[PDB]
Formats: structure tokens, C-alpha cells, sequence
């Protein structure tokens, strides 16, 4: 805002008469609150003139941020469907190594002699080793069924697509952008400056 | 979770496990050992979907 | 010789961060410098004489 209401200020003196606006911080010392001003001819007519001055940079403002979040969402959101590609073709380079695991593990168990499955149960997932333990029946039936067996997923993937979700559902329509506060409503003067 | 369970009534149909193997597990079940639940216990967790 | 190799969570992070690398397109994408917060503008008064 204020190097947008300082850049008002030097389209106002390339007026064929010059209209003098300026900004300054309002105590020496810190950054802000600001300090707006605008010179006129009467006492109504320069104060309605800067409350109209100041709702013009703040409807410029508002609309290069609107616009702004819009080029953003929009891509944000193309950054994640490609995100959600390429960590799918990953789950699928997993998928075919587990396949060729239980393809390998077939082996095992028809040399073994494992039908029926020896697993009572498994307190995590069945390594490479002692995969032949669910059977010669149940391994035959998991490369049957391969191209319909389905794939699993990272708890990083969930978290992108939850992040997508997200990105998809916030509204820049209905969102109210406010670049300024008034501390004080612009006056209008009573004892003039000159003559 | 669901596609999970509708493919392991496919390996216990054809591995002929009907009750419950399982006697334990410390975690959740994942999609491999899945099908130790039975075939019978396995065709109520899809019509109850 | 046909028994499958395991691989660590490293590796399939460095394989998706190939994938990451060769999705990403150059030509559409738009780099912008500089941003206007005041267009050009054409003088009233000149400067001499």
C-alpha cells in the first residue's frame, strides 16, 4: 500500500495542474502508522477528495491480489496432480517388485511342500524370506490375480492428497483482502494553510 | 480398505480357508495376510460395506 | 539369480525425485523479473529548456 499510494502520488503531478498528495511514517522513529495528506480549495471538497484517493489505491491493491491468489491456486493445484502421478507410478514399481516376490516365493513352496498356509498370524509385513509359508495354493491365486490386486499407499501420499483437497476448496470470491486499517478517518480542516 | 478385502475372498476362495486361521495380530492386517480371516468372515465385510 | 533385490525407503525417495525431475516442463513455464507498480508514464512538463 504504500508504494502504491507513493506511486499515485507522482501520477497526480503529471496533471496539468498539480495536485500535491503525500505519505509519510507519523513519528521519526518506527516504520508505521502512516501519515497521508492531500492539499484542495475548499475544506469539503479535500477531504472528500482523499477519502476517494484512498479507497482507488486500496481497490488496486485488491485486485492485484485476488488475481494474484488465482494464478496461484491454479497452479498449486497442477503442482499436485502432477505430484500425485509420479508418487502413483512409484506405488506401482513397488507393486510389481512385491508380484516378483511372490512369484519367487511360489518356488519355495512347491519344493517345500507348503499347500495349506503355515502362518498363524504375522505382527508385521511377510519379508522376502518367509513369504513361502502361506502356501503353494494361496501364492498361485496372488499371481492370477495380479493386474486386479490393489496397490497401497504411502502415508506421504495421503498427506498430498489431503493437501490437495484443500487447495481445491478455499474460495477467492468470497475472501476479503484488507491492505489498511484507519486509526483516524480523514478530517476535514478548519484554519487553512495559506493564504 | 474395501478393494483389499474383495481381493482376499479371491486367495481364500481358492486356498479353501472358510474359519478363521488367525489366532492373533499385533497390528493391523495387511493385504497379504489378509485372506487368513476366512472365506466365511471375509463375504461379511463386503455385504456389510 | 532371479531371487528380487530389496530395496531401501532411500532409494524409492531418490526414484521419486527422478520422477519429479523429469515431469517438469521449461517451455510453459513463466519467469517474470520485475512487476509494475506504476506503467510508464508520458511527461506534461518538460526538463529544459
Amino acid at each position: 500500500f504504500s508504494s502504491a499510494f507513493s506511486a499515485l502520488a507522482e501520477t497526480l503531478d503529471n496533471q496539468e495542474e498539480r495536485e500535491k498528495l503525500t505519505i509519510e511514517p507519523s513519528v521519526k522513529n518506527q516504520q508505521l502508522p502512516l501519515t497521508v495528506s492531500y492539499v484542495g480549495q475548499t475544506a469539503e471538497g479535500a477531504q472528500m477528495k482523499l477519502a476517494q484517493y484512498i479507497q482507488q489505491v486500496d481497490d488496486k491493491v485488491n485486485q492485484e491480489l485476488e488475481k494474484d491468489l488465482k494464478d496461484n491456486i491454479a497452479l498449486g493445484r497442477k503442482n499436485l496432480q502432477d505430484s500425485l502421478r509420479t508418487q502413483e507410478v512409484v506405488a506401482q514399481e513397488q507393486k510389481d517388485l512385491r508380484i516378483r516376490q511372490i512369484q519367487e516365493a511360489l518356488q519355495y513352496a512347491n519344493q517345500a511342500q507348503v499347500t495349506k498356509p503355515q502362518i498363524q498370524q504375522t505382527g508385521e509385513d511377510i519379508t522376502q524370506d518367509t513369504l513361502f509359508l502361506l502356501g503353494s495354493e494361496a501364492l498361485e491365486s496372488m499371481i492370477k490375480h495380479e493386474a486386479t490386486r490393489p496397490l497401497v499407499f504411502s502415508p506421504n501420499y495421503y498427506q498430498t492428497r489431503q493437501n490437495l483437497l484443500d487447495i481445491e476448496s478455499l474460495k477467492v470470491d468470497d475472501l476479503d483482502i484488507h491492505a489498511y486499517r484507519y486509526v483516524m478517518k480523514p478530517m476535514l480542516p478548519i484554519r487553512r494553510d495559506s493564504p
